[PDB]
């Protein structure tokens, strides 16, 4: 999507946003075939991707670039999105005004879709989105009031029924904006519900290529939240999505013989071990990170889409 | 005619097997009215039963005991069975040479029936078997063997067509050996087929008390794989099976009134919540657990019963 016209203002200075962006062996200002990687909750770019998509995308002929919004993607998802929008602007220009793919994990997919919904300028700059275990509807397992009654800003925002997920939906963001592949698992221990292989699932986008692992590999196939990113099966789907002339993974490119739940074949032993252990640093970062007792306020551009929801400043009222 | 003669040798030492057995507030060597609980795939004893049959069997006057074969029942089902056979032997002696009931979930039932088939010594030590969602035929939801993803030893073995399930059937193990009750559900999302209310069902044993939930409660009655263990309906049938003088649940003890799919009434609100989330640890153990590209070899005692099947070492022969 609904939003059109000018991009909303950034809350952060451009220098700060630029500082959050790194490319492997290149500057964002001058880069061949960039791919933008957007990390999960409780991680930096390298922490999410060093053991997986950084080397995997390099072997596919891309220059991997990533953002690391501080602290470990725990702050307001709306701020995390500024890093991504700025990065797309930078990398589009830096590759000679060529569209670039965006590849994400977890919250990273929500961030990507938020950017595409509310910042119209990047819609023509993103070639495709390959999202692993995205939580567009949030999760019923977030538990912001479980244990200590405070939780990270972005954990509030990723809780099902949040003002943020409300705004995304009501602005048209549950339909794909660029060609999108969503790879996810019914057994995801972080993001639920994911079990239905239908629009009920948190990772589902209308018109998207929605690939629930169990729909391909069978009802008893098990990959968790991290495995959704790191598995050989995930690699085969991601490879298809990145190569496809439709901008989405193709069913003919993957099958039952690709149903390997272990870390991608082409990873080094060290990378495979690190890929298996992906969740550990994230849990540690969440434990020691910022926490509060309310969902962060929506930025003005998003408020009209969640009237009636409650954030830190109170109930969202209509915006003049 | 069932396997006879001496029990097969254990691959594991007694001390290791003993370490897998725990009783609630008792030593296995001296326990009043033990019940042996055998867990599902990807779980320990406490993970399978803390929220359900541990407290429920306690209220019925038993001392719950359980085995926890490492790692989380994902190893070869034949080794998991050694844990059970050892436990039955220990608990029989620990309760003054009196037969004891065995209560199982999922793979646990397969383990119990495998033990009864191939280890004759325990036939005289098991009073009755109460099996919830047992997969005696394995499951077809895994797909065919030649297409199976790298999987845990016991996951191979529970795939329909496996050498293990073949051996159990051909040795005579799909007919009850001790008085057995099998409680299962047509809507089981892990174990199929279960829809026919007939010998076709994976949970069915000939001569057993075979209780498909929907045959009593109607086609709208829904309990999943975990719900087959934890439901109020499951409790009533289980209570019947444990008390019955025939050693099997009696139709006189359960009916339409008992058709409640929610966790057993007597469980605390927290136990009910934990019961509903029974499956989550299983997924986690599978992710972190052993995986291989072939079905584990059958032990020598079982080989004659699966000739022409393929395991890791090659084609099964009588050897």
């Amino acid at each position: 999507a609904l939003p059109s016209g000018s991009d909303p203002a950034f809350s952060q200075p451009k220098s700060v946003l630029d500082a959050g962006l790194t490319c492997q062996g290149a500057s964002p200002s001058s880069v061949s075939k960039p791919i933008l990687l957007v990390p999960g909750t409780g991680t930096t770019g390298p922490q999410s991707f060093d053991s997986n998509w950084i080397p995997l995308s390099t072997q596919l002929g891309y220059t991997p670039c990533w953002i690391s919004p501080p602290p470990f993607m725990l702050n307001d998802t709306q701020v995390n999105t500024e890093y991504m929008v700025n990065a797309i602007t930078a990398l589009y220009a830096g590759s000679g005004n060529n569209k670039l793919p965006v590849l994400t994990w977890s919250q990273g997919g929500l961030v990507a879709q938020w950017g595409l919904t509310f910042f119209p300028s990047i819609r023509s700059k993103v070639d495709r989105l390959m999202a692993f275990a995205p939580d567009y509807k949030g999760t019923v397992l977030a538990g912001p009031l479980d244990a200590l009654a405070v939780s990270a800003p972005s954990v509030w925002q990723q809780t099902t029924g949040s003002a943020l997920t409300t705004a995304l939906r009501n602005a048209g963001g549950l339909t794909q904006i660029v060609p999108t592949t969503n790879l996810y698992s019914a057994t995801d221990e972080i993001v639920q519900p994911q079990v239905s292989n239908s629009p009920l699932d948190s990772s589902y986008l209308f018109n998207g290529k929605n690939v629930q692992a169990q729909a391909v590999c069978g009802p008893l196939f098990v990959i968790d939240h991290a495995g959704s990113l790191t598995s050989q099966f995930s690699y085969v789907v991601g490879r298809s999505a990145l190569r496809s002339t439709t901008g989405q993974a193709r069913s003919a490119d993957y099958g039952i013989t690709d149903c390997n739940p272990l870390p991608a074949n082409d990873l080094t032993p060290e990378q495979k071990v690190a890929a298996a252990a992906l969740m550990a640093p994230a849990a540690a970062a969440i434990v020691a990170g910022p926490k509060q007792n309310c969902e962060p306020d929506l930025m003005p551009y998003a408020r009209p889409f969640a009237v009636g929801k409650r954030t830190c400043s109170g109930i969202v009222t209509p915006l003049e």
